[PDB]
């Protein structure tokens, strides 16, 4: 059988590994997020709309090069590309715009270049924001304070890229929404060799927090120059997924490279291949037994609903969510089943590629008057999504995870779907 | 530690040291063993049910009205002894006993009632003696039969052949009580609803030394196939003529609710002992004991990993409602049942909350007590014109009934089951809901 | 061959889960390995006469019980007397000789805080008679055993405190008294008085665990087969309350009233033997020697490391038994913590240690009577032999079985340090 | 006692964590490594490393076992090689605290079945006493048995690592891996016959496959890549080595980096450094109990020592496990239960001293002294011999616990004893 599903049922993590198949083909669509750095090489709409088909989910602008001017192109570039797709609502793909900031340079502050090009990401809507350098939680009220109150639903990933950031790591995973590993500054500021405990600890804590963690940095390098990468380079990558990084990076690769679709490509083809030689059965046993007791409802609907999606293979986990919580709450328990998160908010659909196994559907269809009716429709459009674009058939089983009345917060129930 | 933190920052250190918490937290059961304190007190209602024989000591109206306050779930009528008369009469008087608590869902307690056949005897098989008393007990609306000496598959069927058309809704548990009947044991489980590990004739029939290694692994087979398993005879036998049991005899009833047993049986002890309600008095202060001390951690995961993978919607929402009540500490499963299946299915899973059960059939009311954990609530309301509004309103009930009895508290979660659509088999909803 | 691993439960003993394992257990697979959990037999009336006495010991008594709550002192020394001929009517035969503990249980303190005048006086009887160990009634905290250790005196260094926990008191202050006590006794009949009696199966449980951990003897008494006293066979609550002992994981099960004044003093001995072997292979040694494993703190004492190198060798080869030469049972009882399958058979010179390693699960003691060799080396490999032979004949081992054999470097106590793997020819 | 300072090197505190996912929370870049580098370095030697002087530094940064590729150079250069490595092997024999044992393999050009040019290298291989033979595009077990009968009468002992390189190898792999010594996950070829993204999954499955086997497995190709023109690796190389040894690799393996890059000595640095701080972070409580509950029962008294040897080493925290072995096995059956002890392996066999570094953890020390006429003198010299090598190199200080593990009688085939011993 096919997923690696022989070594997913194995009794130990050896015998897991013994029963690894080459010929085992994934099936699963693939749950990892890919960060592609938009520059010169990958800037124009039809490179763009190649990129998207590829596998991009979040566009990297880095603010240590070019300008407002130039950044502010990219990113009505990638808009055009995305908005491109639109004529096909059940199969469009939303794309986060992620800024990567400068950076202190020197001075544990918020360079005032850092203040004027956060504010240019409030301007010009972005989602999500890469804090470069952050040594303290004080760091991450700076960044905050800086997208003041026109951005606050913009998310903060955390750079942790020196010695300091590692030390402190609890109490900026704390304030933070999610880690970027950077091994890039990473690998100079402490011993190279040393970089690999500090990727796997930052992992691993925030898989334990349910809080997006990013591996970046030369994980297809010699893909800059050349169409197919090193033996290290498909190891690393693959390594990075079932270390249990929620989204994977490329730098150079796609921003000055020569293969920007092919190292998309690359980084798509192996995370779906690690994505399925992942051995669930120690995996969720571990994130449920060292996941906290909750009186949050929407905390309890959620392990209720991956315990039911495990017990019967279900293809898929439809939620709905304003703000994308309800679908990182199961995210956290790293279902096999794909989590659809139906919902109304652009932001929150591009916003939650942060999260694996999350596939965002943006809700564009007329409103029903009655709640309930509304509800129900948005179920069945990600049932009608999911039929098209190959998450679910006929006589599947899928769980539903809804609330009890309008608004976030209200998460608490769970239904056993039948498909057709 | 950092596991239960928050939790117990909210519902406080009290909480986490009653009902052995600490025991039930523990990584191993040698430590969940180490953990085990005497001061750590029971809070949860008791969940195995108590089966009592009615006969000469027991048969009283007002006796029977003790019985039932005591915490008698099932009244057994043997018939190797008195006659269709004496036991109708038996009947009668539980039944006037059972009634003179139904002013009020809050006071009433169902009783369900058993018929436990005399045997095949020197036979091969059905007695003629045994298909009459089979065919007063369909006639007298019995819930349960106890039948006696099933050594195959073939002895359940004319069982269920003899109790007729009428009595297809009677649950008929298998007496295992020879070599025959253990080897086969497989084949017999599969036919009947439950099985009842009769230990007096197992330990005459089969060396006495060997009756625990049959008794723990037919309690196992019925936990790993979600069915009734019964332990019986002798668990308090010194209570016959003492006040007071030996420390073997409340040894033996505390590990056979620990081995997993979904009933624990009184025989001589009430049918024909100095002390009927003292002896299950008794049965209820350990089985509440017990319970509570069951290692929770180790039991759900090897339920988990031992039970087949499932596309039953019943079956699944039941796991994901056990897990969500594990997850939040809840203090109760609420299930809307029509059989009494839902609320077996959540049963399976051994759920620390209990499960009240809300039905309108009486006879599902009365034949939970089989599946341990399950508090049945018997709705005599009329049907609202709106199925989704009858729905909602015997959930309500339930919560209701669930904070009149103390099983309920403001500021508890309750787990809701129920289903997308009226009839039995459809149940596949879970829902959480806190308590104001 | 396949008739090997359909006995002693081994089709429940490979289970990957303590669910599958109660599933697997088969009426019909019958016990082979020699039974572990020591009996110890209360001495009265109905047990004293010495042919009595040589019908207990061939049931299976392994610890002879002196209760000084009954009886003067000149009816104890009879008691002793009694037992120890017995005993050495079957020295004879070397090869399959039974050591038996005696045990003195203490009358207790009654009414006053601490050790009475009447305690001090029947701890130095014991003393001067040469008892093997106390069982020190209501231990209600550590200073307790201090008293008990005192009253001893000098002479009796030897002899091994274990503590009766009988009360609320005992229960709240085991972690201490556990401390300083050789051991623990489970007392039920008092401990039911003093507590709720539906609680005392918790107390049993706890205790237990913790005497596990800590790997010290832990006693189940009290009322085991009760009936017994006037009936020829026991009740079902009775049975199942012996086999549950062990599998909570008793060291020792005792009999009171059953062999002090009942009518069937042989045949209490003989079903506690005949529910023990059946439940030893019951116990689920695959999770078992895990967490033994798990919880067991590193150890930098040379005994302690053999120790678990020898069970977890004897557990890969299915060891017939592990052959230890120890002179006071210290190291047959850390191999003994880890409840190896592999019968511990402890070859010793001294005979009070010979009797005292009964109070630890599955160690076989065998007293060597031979002087010594003029070679060391010679001397540890007669004692070997001797372990084989006795072995042989008693049906622990066979020819083509492997054995593990735990020695030491040089003379005297405290130096084991060396496992060996040897096939027995 | 030990000390506080003890428990926070080497990764203890997530050692002892009781998940393998508070394991990895647990890991610390400050904790740092102590024990020895056990996974074995294996250089390919060829114009960038060629020379006396050079190879001397490569021994010295921590290569321990030559690889001669066959599929370049020539008989007469390969021969010049293996006797620059021998020199600069040699040269640290006045000093006991340098002197190395350095394996060296040949390895195949490779092939329908066995080349013509194969069993000529084969031949010369056996001519000039090589340890190892890295047999190119093994693709079933009679190409295993091809190689082995081409060994001669001379070359028995020579120890055949299979190389896995193509889609019939992967398949084949149950069959190829019963009848050879070990196995080398040949990336480079395995990338190009197989989709380049399916790899990773052809290392775990094998590495998983040799380690519940107890044979040796390598990693090899690509490894330090970018190390052949620059002075340091990217992000992804040193992520790719440590991942090696975490997988559970024996050896790890350095090609163009070592052959003809700009920076052989430092890629071999490199490999040294990552994998002594990734064999610290080994999660060894699943690793030993996994091991544990896959091995099958054995009356092999060999197999039985070693698990209570490497159970009584977990027990103590012993600084190592010192074995004697004549042919490297008993020393091969410790290395397969993955103790953190350094197994050293005192041998008189200097065959058996360079070809135990296919075994991870296992330390050899060549002993030459002349045998005793009483053989438990000779026994108990040898014993001494690993302690003092052992507090020569900083293994051991007087109050460690060591295990020590021998036979009852001389000759290999009798391991049966297992000693704590407290270093005086
Ligand atoms: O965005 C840019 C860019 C923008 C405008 C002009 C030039 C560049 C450029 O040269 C560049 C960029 C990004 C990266 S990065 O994302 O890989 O770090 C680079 O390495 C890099 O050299
Ligand atoms: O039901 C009866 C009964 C009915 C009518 C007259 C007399 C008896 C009677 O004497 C009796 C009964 C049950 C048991 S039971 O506990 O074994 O089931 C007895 O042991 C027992 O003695
Ligand atoms: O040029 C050589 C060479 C030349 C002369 C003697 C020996 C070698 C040699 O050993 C070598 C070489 C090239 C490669 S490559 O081209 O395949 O990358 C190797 O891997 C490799 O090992
Ligand atoms: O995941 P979030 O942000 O909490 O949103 C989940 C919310 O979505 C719903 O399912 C539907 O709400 P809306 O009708 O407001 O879209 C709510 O019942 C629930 O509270
Ligand atoms: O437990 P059972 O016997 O399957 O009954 C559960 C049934 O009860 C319900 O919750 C309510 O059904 P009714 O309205 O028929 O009483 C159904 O939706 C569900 O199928
Ligand atoms: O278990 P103990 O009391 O520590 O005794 C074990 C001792 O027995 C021996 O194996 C043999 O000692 P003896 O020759 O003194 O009997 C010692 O090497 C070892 O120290
Ligand atoms: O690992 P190998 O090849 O089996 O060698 C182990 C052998 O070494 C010894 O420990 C010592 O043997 P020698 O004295 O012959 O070297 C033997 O007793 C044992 O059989
Ligand atoms: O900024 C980064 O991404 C880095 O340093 O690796
Ligand atoms: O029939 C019974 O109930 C018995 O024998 O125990
Ligand atoms: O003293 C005892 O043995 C008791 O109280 O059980
Ligand atoms: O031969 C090799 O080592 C390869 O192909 O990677
Ligand atoms: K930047
Ligand atoms: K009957
Ligand atoms: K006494
Ligand atoms: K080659
Ligand atoms: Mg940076
Ligand atoms: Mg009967
Ligand atoms: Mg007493
Ligand atoms: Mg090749």
């Amino acid at each position: 059988q096919q997923q690696q599903l022989p070594a997913a049922m194995a009794d130990t993590f050896l015998e897991h590994l013994c029963l690894l198949d080459i010929d085992s083909e994934p099936v699963a669509a693939r749950s990892t997020s890919i960060i592609a750095t938009i520059g010169p090489a990958s800037r124009s709409v039809e490179r763009l709309k190649e990129m998207i088909k590829a596998g991009m989910n979040i566009a990297r602008l880095n603010f240590s090069h070019g300008s407002h001017e130039y950044h502010a192109e990219s990113i009505a570039n990638v808009r055009e590309a995305v908005e491109s797709f639109a004529g096909s609502p059940l199969s469009y793909r939303p794309v986060a715009i992620a800024l990567d900031t400068k950076g202190p340079g020197s001075g544990p502050g918020l360079s005032e270049q850092d203040v004027r090009d956060l504010r240019f990401g409030v301007e010009h809507g972005v989602d999500i924001v890469f804090a470069s350098f952050v040594r303290k939680a004080s760091d991450v009220a700076a960044v905050r304070a800086a997208l003041g109150p026109e951005g606050h639903g913009i998310k903060i990933i955390s750079k942790i890229e020196n010695h300091e950031g590692v030390k402190r790591f609890d109490e900026i995973l704390e304030v933070s929404d999610g880690i970027m590993v950077a091994r890039g500054d990473l690998g100079i500021e402490i011993p190279a060799e040393k970089v690999f405990l500090a990727q796997k600890m930052m992992i691993g804590r925030c898989n334990l927090a349910g809080k997006p963690v990013v591996c970046a940095t030369q994980m297809l390098e010699s893909m800059i120059t050349k169409p197919r990468p090193t033996r290290a380079e498909t190891s690393d990558v693959a390594n990075a997924v079932l270390d249990g990084a929620d989204c994977i990076m490329l730098s150079g690769e796609t921003a000055k490279g020569n293969f920007p679709v092919e190292a998309v490509k690359m980084q798509h083809a192996i995370a779906r291949e690690a994505e399925a030689a992942v051995y669930h059965r120690q995996l969720f046993e571990e994130l449920r037994r060292a996941a906290p007791l909750s009186r949050d409802p929407t905390e309890v609907t959620a392990i209720g609903a991956v315990e039911a999606a495990f017990k019967c293979c279900a293809a898929a986990i439809i939620v709905l969510t304003t703000t994308g919580r309800s679908a990182q709450l199961l995210s956290r328990y790293r279902p096999r089943a794909a989590v659809i998160a139906v919902t109304r908010s652009a932001q929150a659909a591009r916003q939650v590629h942060l999260c694996r196994g999350v596939f965002p559907l943006l809700y564009r269809e007329p409103p029903e008057a009655i709640w309930a009716d509304d509800v129900d429709r948005r179920v069945q459009f990600g049932i009608e999504s999911g039929k098209l674009r190959g998450f679910l058939r006929v006589g599947d089983l899928v769980i539903v995870v809804t609330g009890w009345r309008p608004g976030s917060g209200y998460t608490n129930i769970m239904r056993v779907l039948s498909i057709s």
